[PDB]
């Protein structure tokens, strides 16, 4: 069911980095990783938390639909793309933390905790501030746990409406061409050691789906592009994409 291929470590070491890629072949129900231990180590989810947060906000009516505009609060932040109005699609695309912080405040602690437990999401622990626990609170999730959560979302099996799940999967759309479709979310965790980058999601093919979850050490922001680059290099090596 699980196979470890340590040769994939070269994809990280060649960039003077360390990390884990986890792949899951949905048709065969088989998983693959370069590091079984790190595949099951729990990290802060950071902006990968925008997936469950969106689901909950939609299902409770905090967000009406993917067109609703969240107005910029007029506070200049250091990420230029955050200093503007957003809807759910662009907020996911530009990982707009302050929009999702307001979602969490409107959800509130009790409902957030209850929903994460319903989702079986990571350690299901929201200790910390309700508007930042996924950045510097107690919540943790592993790469294999990301796969488990994403498989439920793909199959519309989470305990929210089908509509909420379809909308979030629309918002996860990252890349599409004649060969494949990628639905995914990046993450970047800096407030708690070790600093890491995430990329989690799946690749849709004509006749199969491959789920993936990766994290890697990220001592500075200069390496952020390696999150997708390394993942796609593994996918190409494994003949999942050309
Ligand atoms: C340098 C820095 C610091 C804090 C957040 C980010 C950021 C902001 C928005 C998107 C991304 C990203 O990777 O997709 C990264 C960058």
């Amino acid at each position: 069911e699980w196979q470890e291929n340590k040769s994939w470590n070269a994809h990280f070491t060649e960039h003077k980095s360390q990390g884990v890629v986890v792949l899951w072949n949905e048709n065969k129900q088989q998983g693959f990783t370069n590091n079984l231990k790190r595949a099951n180590q729990a990290f802060l989810p950071a902006s990968t938390f925008k997936i469950p947060n969106s689901l909950i906000a939609l299902d409770l009516g905090v967000v009406k639909d993917e067109h609703q505009v969240f107005k910029w609060d007029g506070q200049t932040r250091d990420i230029a793309t955050w200093n503007r109005d957003h809807n759910l699609i662009t907020a996911m695309k530009y990982s707009v933390v302050p929009v999702y912080q307001e979602f969490a405040r409107q959800i509130g602690e009790a409902r957030m905790s209850k929903m994460l437990h319903a989702f079986d999401y990571g350690n299901e622990d929201i200790s910390g501030n309700v508007d930042s626990f996924w950045l510097d609170g107690g919540i943790r999730i592993s790469a294999t746990e990301q796969i488990s959560f994403l498989r439920k979302l793909y199959h519309n099996k989470l305990h929210v409406s089908e509509r909420s799940q379809r909308i979030v999967k629309q918002a996860m759309l990252t890349e599409a061409n004649g060969d494949y479709i990628i639905r995914a979310k990046t993450g970047y965790s800096t407030r708690i050691e070790p600093k890491i980058g995430w990329w989690v999601g799946w690749v849709e093919l004509d006749d199969n789906v491959w789920f993936f979850a990766m994290n890697m050490d990220m001592p500075t922001s200069d390496g952020l592009g390696l999150r997708q680059a390394i993942t796609k290099e593994v996918l190409k090596q494994e003949k999942i994409i050309p």
